[PDB]
C-alpha cells in the first residue's frame, strides 16, 4: 500500500532516484546501464557547444570533458526510451550566449519528446570563471537570457550557499523567473584540496590539486541547501544532490524538501545496482514510520 | 635530533598544536587544563564586550564524521578573558592567544584598546574572529569585503601590535584572491587561521524527524572529519597569497597525519576542536606523538623541512 512515485513537471516518476549530472552518463553505454536501472529517471553529463579520486569520505574532481550538445541532444531526440523513464538535459555553457543558443536547439527536442532542461550554474573546476551563482548579477542575467531564448520549463543546478544573506539573495533571484521550476542543491562543494601523506603530492592534476567535494563530506550542506530553498521557494521544486548512500539519506533529503533525489559519489562506486538497494531502504524506512507517499513527509522536518 | 618547535611571532612553541577558539577555553577550569596539558599554545573563548549565555540548548551535537553547533557566542566577557591573560595565565608555560569577537567594528576596537597594555606587557596575542556562522542577523563578516576592510581598519588604528584573523572557508578563487588583496594592506595582520567552521549546514534525526540542534531552525556551523579538504584548500590557497603572514590551520584534525598535511599546505600552528572537545587534552600527546612518526618515517627533523611544500602533479 505504499508507493515511491512522485509526480512533477507532468510525469509521474516511478521512484525519486536519479545519477547526479557528470556521474554514469557521458557515453552511450552509460546511458543505456541508466535507463536500464530502476532509477527513476537519468540525467546526461554536462554539455558545452587524474581527474577523479575516491576518498576515505566521499571524492574530489576536476573533470573540467563531454562529447559536446549535439551528441547528448540527438540522443535526446531519437535513442533515449522514453516509455522506460523521463530524460533529463544537463548543458553548462561557458556564457549567457552559448547557453541561449543551446536552448533555442533543444526546444524543438524537447516539445517532442519531453527530455526536461537543468543548467548547470555551478560548475567549480572552470578555469578562470568561479561558480555563476556566486555572482548574482552574472545569475540573474543567465536566467533572463534563458527564459527569453527557451519556451519550456527548466531547472537550474545551484552551488552550496553558507549563510542566510546569500539564499535569501538567491531565492529572490530564483522566485522572479517562472519558467524556472526546480532547484537541483547542491553540485559539489568547490575547491577544496586533498593531499597524500606518501607522496606528499596532490591527488589530482589540474588546478593545483583544487577540486570539487562529493560525498559524505557534503551531506549536511546539502541538507541545508535543499531545505533553505524549500523554504523560500515554495513555488517550485527542490531535487536533492549530496551524499546519498543509503535510503535513510534520501529519507532526510525528502524531509527537508526534496522532490527528486540525485546519487554521485555512491553511484560511481557502486554502479547502476545501487538504485534497487536505494528503493528498499527507503520504503524500509517508510514501512517503519507509517509512511505511504513521500508527500506525506517531503518537507516536514520539525523543530525540536 | 626530531623537533616539533615552531618559532614564530616572538615567540617558541614546544609544538604547532593549540586548542581551536571556543572549544575547551571558557572558563578558568578549562584554561587551566589547557595550559597544564603538553599543547603547544592555547586560545581563549572568542568573547564579547559583556558576557553572554549564548543560544538556547541542544546547541551542539555530535556527528558520524564531526560536528555541528550554533553556540551563539555564549561567553564570560572581555573582562573576564582579559583578567586571565593579565594576571591567571603561565607564560613560562607556554604563550597564549585571546580571540575577540565583538558585533560590529567599534566594540572589536574598543577592546583593542584595553588589550593593547596587557598584549606589552604580558605578551598575549590578539585573534581577530571574522567568521561566526552563528550570529544572529549579521552574516560572516569576512563574507562581505568591504566590512573585512572597515574591521582591519579600525582595529589597526586603535591596536598597536600584530594580530591575526580567524577566516571562514572560501570556495573559489576570486574570493580568495579578493581576501587576500585586502589582508596584504594591513602590515599588523600577521596570521590567518584557516578556518572556522562551515557555516549553515543541517543535520535532521531519522527517528524523530526533526533538526538536532534549536536554534535558527536547526542550522549551524559544521567541524570536523566533514571541513577537511575544505581547511587544507583554504590554508593553501592563503600560504600562496599572502607569502609575509603566518597561516594557522584549523579544521578536521584527529591523527598527527591530519596535522602532517596541515603544515604541507603551509600551516605554521595547527588547531583542534571538535576532536578536542570529544578527546579532551590528553589528545595532545598522541598528536605530537603521531607527527613525530609521520617525520620519522620521512627523515625529517623540523617542521620546516616541509611547512608549504605539498607537491603539485
Ligand atoms: C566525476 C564527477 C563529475 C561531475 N560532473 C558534473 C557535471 O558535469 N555537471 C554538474 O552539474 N554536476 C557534476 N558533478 C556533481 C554531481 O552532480 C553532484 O552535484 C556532486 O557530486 C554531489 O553529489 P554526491 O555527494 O552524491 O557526489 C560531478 C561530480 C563528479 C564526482
Ligand atoms: C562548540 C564550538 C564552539 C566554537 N566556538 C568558536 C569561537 O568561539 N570562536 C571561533 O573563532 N571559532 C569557534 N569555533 C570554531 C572552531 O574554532 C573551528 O574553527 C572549527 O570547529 C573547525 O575545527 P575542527 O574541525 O577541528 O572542529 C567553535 C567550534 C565549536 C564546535
Ligand atoms: C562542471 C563541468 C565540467 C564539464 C562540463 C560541464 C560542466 C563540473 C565539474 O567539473 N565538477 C563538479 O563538481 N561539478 C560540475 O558540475
Ligand atoms: C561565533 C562566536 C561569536 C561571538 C562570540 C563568540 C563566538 C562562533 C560560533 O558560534 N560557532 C562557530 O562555529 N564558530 C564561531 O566562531
Amino acid at each position: 500500500s505504499m508507493s515511491l512515485q512522485v509526480g512533477i513537471l507532468g510525469n509521474t516518476f516511478a521512484n525519486p532516484f536519479m545519477n547526479a549530472a557528470g556521474v554514469m552518463c557521458s557515453t552511450e553505454e552509460e546511458l543505456a546501464a541508466m535507463t536500464e536501472s530502476t532509477s527513476g529517471s537519468l540525467i546526461t553529463k554536462s554539455c558545452t557547444p587524474p581527474r577523479y579520486y575516491t576518498l576515505p569520505l566521499g571524492s574530489i574532481n576536476s573533470m573540467g570533458p563531454n562529447k559536446g550538445f549535439d551528441f547528448y541532444l540527438a540522443y535526446s531526440a531519437r535513442h533515449h526510451d522514453y516509455s522506460r523513464k523521463p530524460l533529463f538535459i544537463s548543458i553548462s555553457g561557458f556564457s549567457a550566449e552559448e547557453n541561449a543558443e543551446m536552448c533555442k536547439r533543444l526546444a524543438p527536442v524537447a516539445a517532442e519528446k519531453g527530455v526536461i532542461l537543468e543548467l548547470n550554474l555551478s560548475c567549480p573546476n572552470v578555469p578562470g570563471k568561479p561558480q555563476v551563482a556566486y555572482d548574482f548579477d552574472a545569475m540573474r542575467r543567465y536566467l533572463a537570457a534563458i527564459s527569453e531564448a527557451y519556451p519550456h520549463p527548466f531547472g537550474v543546478k545551484m552551488p552550496p550557499y553558507f549563510d542566510f544573506a546569500h539564499f535569501d539573495a538567491a531565492a529572490e533571484i530564483l522566485n522572479q523567473f517562472p519558467k524556472v521550476q526546480f532547484i537541483t542543491c547542491i553540485n559539489s562543494i568547490g575547491n577544496g584540496l586533498v593531499i597524500d601523506v606518501e607522496t606528499e603530492s596532490v591527488v589530482i592534476k589540474p588546478k593545483q590539486g583544487f577540486g570539487g567535494l562529493g560525498g559524505r563530506y557534503v551531506f549536511p550542506t546539502a541538507l541545508a541547501n535543499v531545505n533553505a530553498f524549500y523554504r523560500r521557494c515554495p513555488g517550485k521544486l527542490i531535487f536533492g544532490c549530496g551524499g546519498v548512500y543509503t535510503g535513510e539519506d534520501a529519507f532526510l533529503h525528502v524531509l527537508a524538501g526534496a522532490s527528486m533525489v540525485q546519487v554521485g559519489t555512491a553511484l560511481h562506486e557502486e554502479g547502476a545496482a545501487i538504485f534497487e538497494r536505494l528503493t528498499a531502504e527507503l520504503l524500509d524506512v517508510m514501512a517503519k514510520k507509517g509512511y505511504k507517499a513521500l508527500d506525506e513527509f517531503r518537507g516536514k522536518v520539525k523543530a525540536m
